[PDB]
């Protein structure tokens, strides 16, 4: 297999599809760059363990993800070559343009790509300009505008310039924020600078919404990989582009499913690494940001905790408070004292009820 390319192709799809180092769902058990494991998590982890050759517990290194990716590329190429509608075009193409074709197969499958009869013919004919214009007129171009533009540029030029130039733009932007003491991260000063450039306070709800969209691990920490992967997945190559994405993020949060996801993410982001629970003062500070205008009893809840709890908040309790806020009547008359709520919430209702 060492004789068969594959270096630029891994980085090309890492940018376009994304690299996940933990087992996820594609809406099917997946890992790496879209690597399907099975059609049970026990069975999914078993397949991953057998493929890697160690007890991974569903977590892998980038090198392991690369090994899996190379197998998927090899399978993709075998499939393209068996396809009578794809083989002629693939055969005629140079190495860089073959990588752009494999990119399409990875996104929409063989049948999806075979549907582009007119564009594929133009490619076979080496009519780059005509093909590039024709591909930009499809739903593919509208569904994934950033990825599609990059793939079309690969077909138009036969170079890696769309990927090379995005990485340049992102590395130059990163340099403005990186820690002088540690090049591989954005420190305290950098995070403040990033928020200043966005014209936002770092403790604001807008910045918390941004952290959620970036899947950031921890408050006051921001790694280079979080910055790079975040900006690419969001289709942003500048602060101005990210700024213009904020209204869309706000709208998403009006849907309860997305709000629940953001609410639960807040707990994980706010907590200290090495600790399983969230310190009370910190939990109250983030609750004031995320439950502002959603919970009638928020202030009385804060007073109750500061006076009667005075300890850490577990994840389950954090998660259940959103359900409590949604269902609770203004007079608390519908509260079920024997209806599975955490003891802390039972204690709060008992404390709050005399105060109305
Ligand atoms: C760490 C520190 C000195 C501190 O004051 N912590 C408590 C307050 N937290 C914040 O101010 C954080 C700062 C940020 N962290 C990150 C991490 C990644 C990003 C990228 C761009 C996605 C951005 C930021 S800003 N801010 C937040 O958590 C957003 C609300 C704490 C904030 C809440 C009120 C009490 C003080």
């Amino acid at each position: 297999l060492y004789f068969q390319n594959a270096m630029n192709i891994f980085e090309m799809l890492r940018i376009d599809e994304g690299l996940r180092l933990k087992i996820y769902k594609d809406t099917y058990y997946t890992i790496g760059i879209g690597h399907l494991l099975t059609k049970s998590l026990n069975a999914a982890k078993s397949e991953l363990d057998k493929a890697i050759g160690r007890n991974t517990n569903g977590v892998i290194t980038k090198d392991e993800a690369e090994k899996l990716f190379n197998q998927d590329v090899d399978a993709a190429v075998r499939g393209i070559l068996r396809n009578a509608k794809l083989k002629p075009v693939y055969d005629s193409l140079d190495a860089v343009r073959r990588a752009a074709l494999i990119n399409m197969v990875f996104q929409m499958g063989e049948t999806g790509v075979a549907g582009f009869t007119n564009s594929l013919r133009m490619l076979q004919q080496k009519r780059w300009a005509e093909a590039a214009v024709n591909l930009a007129k499809s739903r593919w171009y509208n569904q994934t505008p950033n990825r599609t533009k990059r793939v079309i540029t690969t077909f138009a030029t036969g170079t890696w310039d769309a990927y090379k130039n995005l990485r340049k733009k992102l590395e130059q932007l990163y340099n403005r924020y990186k820690d002088p003491q540690d090049e591989n991260k954005i420190g305290i000063d950098g995070i403040q600078q990033f928020c200043d450039d966005l014209a936002l306070d770092p403790a604001s709800i807008s910045v918390l919404i941004i952290a959620w969209k970036f899947r950031a691990a921890t408050q006051c920490e921001f790694s280079k990989q979080e910055f790079m992967d975040g900006m690419t997945e969001l289709g942003c190559d500048s602060i101005e582009k990210l700024k213009a994405q904020i209204p869309k993020m706000e709208q998403e949060l009006k849907e309860p499913g997305r709000f629940k996801d953001f609410y639960q993410f807040t707990f994980n982001f706010a907590k200290n690494p090495g600790q399983k629970g969230l310190d009370l003062e910190m939990a109250i500070a983030y609750w004031n940001l995320v439950l502002n205008g959603r919970f009638k009893f928020l202030d009385l809840w804060n007073k109750f905790l500061l006076e009667h709890h005075k300890r850490s908040i577990p994840k389950d309790t954090w998660n259940l408070l959103l359900d409590f806020s949604t269902m609770i009547a203004d007079d608390m008359s519908n509260y079920d004292e024997e209806g599975a709520w955490p003891v802390l919430i039972d204690d709060f209702v008992e404390f709050a009820r005399p105060q109305i």
